[PDB]
């Protein structure tokens, strides 16, 4: 009941955190400034994205526990999606990074 | 029908949420530099309520429906896309709150 | 089922080159009004963004036929998600591109 609130919002901020690396990873290949300390940065956005992901996937373990107990409630299908968003934005802001970081090498 | 249509008015719903959420980020991360408009986060939470709310109303509208049908696969479908749009909307006001409130 | 992942990536490439070619067009945009902006660039800018519209489309249709296919499923869903965000990031590029032709001419 609650708990798939409080999922559903950890979900959102993960979301939201992925979008924020996205951006960066984005500005980071924008701005092709090459070298060590470019390339350095570009591998942290890289490890912050992936790291994002694997969050948003054990959320969505978590969310499709508390569907199953609550069988299919509103607020579990709810917070299963967003969980889902997270690890869709996440996996979106690792490509990005990917692209940064082979451009910045 | 009427499922189908349903759906499609869910499915519409959802991506007008998704690019407010898009336009509220981008006035949050603005309102961080300090020349965000009020007036303008004003305008884009004022849109992602009426987007989280028309979801609710769809949501309902599903849920009659799925019980006129019996539990129809159609119905459910809406439903489903109704609940989805609802969470993205909701998802989107969330952003224009924090915007509005950062703007000002 | 491979092919949606596939459609997806696509589609989140396209999203992030839209991303680029709009921030181009800003800063080209931002040059006319400094006079220095070339109407030739501004040309080749609008010309690059509609590609990326015409794709986009392509991409929705295509994710919308697998979408059928598969039943709803959820990478079918998230193709169709990832091509809706590429189609309006390719929409927000060239109209900004439009922006900054009308400017330098």
């Amino acid at each position: 009941a609650e708990e798939a609130e409080r999922l559903r919002r950890e979900a959102e901020r993960n979301r939201e955190k992925a979008e924020e690396q996205r951006e960066k990873a984005k500005k980071a290949y924008e701005k092709a400034k090459k070298g060590e300390a470019s390339e350095e940065h570009a591998a942290a956005l890289l490890a912050e994205a992936a790291v994002l992901e694997l969050k948003a996937v054990l959320l969505t373990l978590e969310a499709r526990r508390l569907y199953k107990e609550l069988g299919g409630d509103e607020r579990a299908r709810e917070a299963l999606e967003a969980a889902e968003r997270a690890r869709e934005a996440a996996r979106e802001a690792r490509e990005v990074a990917e692209k940064a970081y082979d451009a910045a090498s």
